[PDB]
């Protein structure tokens, strides 16, 4: 009955704000008017990226942003609401540049959540900003708080929530309540910084936006798909860092939740969230990329997949060699490692040597240039079907993507998602998800339905025996056990009843 969310990030730089225009694709490639009325129906939210946090621990614009020009750009967005019953113009604070451990503004994020006084100051400053420009909510895309600074981050979220609720009340917005989201890590290494406190992080949120992409890059030893749905046994595996999180669980409970090594996939990140108690599927949103990640130096043999590579990982890109054959955006934006789906469809469609291939295990596409040893991992309307099925099957809240300004001018990626959830003509029940590797981890938040003979006191239970008791199914870790299930360390809760 309820609609899957469709959360589209929207980026525009400070300099394109201050020289903003609707008619010069040289000064502004993707201006607001680019977003049709029919497109504005297709999105539930639009995250206007990015604001930041200045030395005073307040939410702010880039010091050299011009207010009037900044203001005009937002009303144009908020205007879109006329076309859509449900649209929210969120604003997003953070991004990688501002908030990474060695980003420009990093310390501000640390100090803004460090104390009650600061959290008060900062949270007020978020809402103050939200109303003062017409925004329908707040997104916090801090990549990422670390253990000591997670508690404060939590508190910050709680504070903002309360202030959003006060404002929802004040403006009589029960029809469309001011919302709070974050962009969350989509991979175990980064997710392990706050994993143990995930239920508290999610509680004050309408959604957690899983950045289930950028899971491969130049930093890796080996080329890999950046947003594989399921795992390919030919591909690389990784250490499950979540088995070392401060959870206080037993060896069995850890082993059962965190297989290691494992495949770094979308399914993996989602199940990892589901495994925690108090994290409802409905709040979990699957990110997907509207860009492609490009590698060079790939030895052939297997489509450029899982190969050693010569892609620099420095920031910024350290030279003037734009090797990504026939990507103008890469020249103008000065980085060949990232390309929009717009620019990718060109590259392929053109006369270029690129070969679009398909991995039937990961259900993702990838471009292979055999002449120049190039490999590109990305998503398209074809992979989006399998990701759309998963969202349904697993009963997630919907989809997020980065970003809208990297879809084409028609907007067929956006339209393809909207189709897979909504459009009544569309169907995907026969769609084969394949024999890709699933994350099989089980935790206390995603216990499978099971049955077993009822436990009987006085009975001696061997290693492995299963019984039913007080609503749950239990399993003996060793034998022979006579204690009541749950009363000592010999029992493992493996499933639930009825
Ligand atoms: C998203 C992102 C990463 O940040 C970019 C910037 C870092 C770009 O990175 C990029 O697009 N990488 C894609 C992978 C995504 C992994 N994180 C992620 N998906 N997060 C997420 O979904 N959050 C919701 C790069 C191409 C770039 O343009 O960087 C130039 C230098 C080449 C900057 C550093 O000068 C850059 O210039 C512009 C283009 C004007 O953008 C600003 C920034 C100052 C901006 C502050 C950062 C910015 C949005 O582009
Ligand atoms: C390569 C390399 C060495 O560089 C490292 C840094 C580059 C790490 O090095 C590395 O590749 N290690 C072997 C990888 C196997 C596991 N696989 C894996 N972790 N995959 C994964 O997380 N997918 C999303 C990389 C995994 C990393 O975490 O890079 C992130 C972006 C994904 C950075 C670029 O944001 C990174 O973030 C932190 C962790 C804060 O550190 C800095 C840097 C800003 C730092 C400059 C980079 C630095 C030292 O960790």
């Amino acid at each position: 009955s309820t609609r899957k969310a469709v959360i589209g990030y929207y980026f525009i730089p400070t300099n394109q704000i201050n020289n903003y225009t609707e008619t010069d694709t040289s000064v502004v490639p993707f201006p607001v008017s680019n977003i049709t009325p029919a497109k504005a129906k297709q999105l539930t939210h639009i995250n206007f990226s990015f604001l930041d946090i200045n030395s005073n621990l307040e939410c702010a614009w880039d010091p050299a942003t011009n207010d009037a020009k900044a203001r005009d750009v937002v009303n144009r967005l908020t205007a879109l609401k006329a076309h859509n019953p449900s649209l929210r113009i969120m604003f997003s604070i953070g991004g990688w540049y501002y908030s990474n451990d060695l980003g420009v503004s990093h310390a501000n994020y640390v100090n803004a959540v460090k104390t009650p006084a600061a959290r008060t100051k900062f949270a007020q400053s978020c809402v103050r900003i939200m109303k003062d420009y017409g925004f329908d909510g707040v997104d916090i895309d801090w990549e990422y708080p670390q253990a000591a600074e997670v508690d404060g981050f939590i508190a910050a979220l709680q504070e903002i929530r309360t202030l959003l609720n006060q404002q929802t009340i004040a403006d009589g917005r029960q029809a469309l309540p001011y919302q709070l989201t974050i962009a969350g890590a989509g991979g175990a290494f980064f997710l392990s910084r706050y994993y143990s406190k995930l239920a508290q992080i999610v509680a004050p949120l309408d959604y957690i936006n899983l950045m289930t992409y950028d899971l491969a890059g130049p930093w890796e030893k080996i080329t890999n798909h950046q947003a594989a749905l399921f795992g390919d046994a030919a591909g690389p595996t990784f250490y499950n860092a979540l088995r070392e999180a401060n959870l206080g669980w037993s060896w069995e409970e850890l082993t059962r939740a965190f297989p290691s090594p494992f495949s770094l996939t979308v399914d993996a990140a989602v199940q990892q969230h589901l495994m925690m108690e108090g994290v409802p599927s409905a709040k979990i949103v699957m990110g997907v990329p509207f860009y492609g990640r490009a590698f060079k130096g790939v030895s052939g043999g297997n489509g450029g997949q899982y190969s050693s590579h010569s892609t620099p990982g420095e920031d910024p890109y350290p030279n003037a060699d734009y090797w990504l054959v026939g990507c103008d955006e890469c020249v103008r934006d000065k980085d060949p490692r990232i390309a929009s789906y717009r620019q990718l469809e060109q590259m392929l469609q053109g006369n270029y040597g690129y070969q679009r291939l398909w991995n039937d295990k990961t259900k993702t596409p990838y471009l292979y240039h055999a002449q120049n040893g190039l490999f590109v991992t990305y998503d398209d309307a074809e992979s989006f079907k399998y990701k759309a099925k998963y969202i349904k099957q697993q009963q997630l809240g919907g989809v997020m993507f980065w970003h809208l300004g990297q879809d084409n001018r028609n907007g067929d990626l956006l339209a393809a998602l909207d189709r897979y959830f909504n459009a009544a003509d569309y169907d995907d029940s026969q769609l084969d998800m394949g024999t890709g590797l699933r994350y099989t981890g089980v935790g206390p938040g995603n216990l499978p339905i099971m049955t077993a003979p009822a436990y009987v006191p006085g009975t001696t239970y061997a290693q492995g025996a299963l019984v039913s008791y007080q609503g749950y199914v239990w399993q003996t870790k060793w034998g022979y056990i006579t204690s009541a299930p749950g009363s000592d360390s010999a029992w493992l809760k493996v499933g639930r009843l009825a």
